Parts: C-alpha cells; structure tokens; sequence
C-alpha cells in the first residue's frame, strides 16, 4: 500500500518562528500560512505542521536522515545559533557528536524543547 | 538538500499493541523491536516508532495520504474494529468523511488518544 505519512502538528508557542528555526536550520522553506498552520515541507513528502500552542507544550522528537555534506552545514547553523547539542538523547554528552551506524548523529532542542535529531545512516544500518 | 524525517516517537501505553493497531489498519507491518522502541516504517522513509508512556499521553496528529483503493480497504477495518470517525478534526460529524480537495479522508483515533487522518488528496490541491 502506497501509504505515506503527509503531515503531524507540531505545538509552538510562536508558530512562525518556530517553523522558520526549522526551515533554517535544515536548508529548507516554509510554506503559507494554510489554515491555522505554518507547514514545512520535508522533501520526503511529509510537512511539519506549526500550531500556536496552549499551555505546556509536550516536547516530541523529530529526526531527520540527511547526506553527509549536510550534516556539516547543518552542524555549522547549529554552532552559529549558540545552540547546546549532545552526542545522545539524555543529553549527557554536550558539544559531541555520536557516530552510530558509521554514520554521524547530534541531539539539540528548537525554540519549544522539541528534541530535533540529525543522523547520516539509518539506525541498524552501516552499509 | 535530500534531508528526510527519518522517524518521529509515538507515545504509547502498550507500545506492542499501539503499533499493530496501526501496522494493521494502515495494511504495514511491524518491525522487530529496537532498543525501547517498536518501529512501525511508512513506506516514504519515515517510521512511527512507539514508547512505553508515563502519566498522561499528549495526544498528537498523524495524517496519511493514501491511494482510493487503500482508502477502501482502510476505512473497511476501521469499520470493522467497531471505531466511530469522524469527517472533520473537531470529532462534530461522526460517522461521514469529508471530500477535502476532491479526495476522501476521515478522522479517527488509536488506543492512546492519537488523532489519525487518512487523506486521498494533498490538502489545497485538486488534481
Ligand atoms: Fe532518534
Ligand atoms: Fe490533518
């Protein structure tokens, strides 16, 4: 079944700043306003849907697979925001990267406490 | 740059049974156990990969676009596993489905509260 994930609604205090700290960081565009939601697309087909939060915001993990040239050039923006990032996802090991699956990974949190997640090779993999 | 979302977390009382409710009524499959996590893969390079919760489940929203005769068979179990839908996301119109873009979609939930969406049309489109 040809079935694809299109969207999921990601809770933000400012939805447009959110969505724009995520477009940036991975090199992507945000979308017009649709409804109520401020949506980035992912070249995977699914879009990242911003919605003005109420209340406590709970923190969900979006990881994103990327080439190996990205990686550098996301890890740079992440560097020049200032931006605290871990080698894990307990954040025990700040301003390291992990390489899992031969590949290169690194933990860091958007404007929300969203845990984003940049890895190189899919987990379980290493070929 | 071919950045993709690789995998998003699903919270879930019953990790095991969450993903086979939803491998099951999307026609997927689960994958083997990783780490704490049971992985359910979408077919366009992302995969649900659900945890075991505790305290309360912040209910997020999944939407899938699917092809009309996945749509069918779809909302054929959904039917039968005796789940009330809903054609809009305010749960107001039970028992229709919308026609959104001139597709078909329908809003119903899994046994954590998750809101899920199953699309035939990319919303704002129409051909
Ligand atoms: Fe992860
Ligand atoms: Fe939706």
């Amino acid at each position: 079944m040809t079935v694809q994930l299109n969207h999921t609604i990601v809770a933000a205090h400012d939805k447009k700043a959110s969505a724009r700290f995520l477009a940036d960081i991975l090199g992507l565009e945000v979308s017009p306003q649709y409804g109520p939601f401020i949506p980035v697309e992912i070249p995977n087909g699914v879009s990242l849907d911003y919605l003005d939060s109420r209340g406590a915001i709970t923190p969900q993990h979006y990881a994103f697979l990327v080439s190996e040239d990205d990686f550098d050039t996301i890890f740079g923006r992440i560097r020049e925001a200032g931006l605290t990032y871990w080698a894990d996802p307990y954040h025990r090991r700040p301003g390291e990267i992990n390489h899992n699956d031969g590949g290169r990974g690194a933990y860091f949190e958007d404007p929300n406490g969203h845990n984003l997640e940049i890895l190189t090779r899919p987990y379980g993999s290493g070929g």
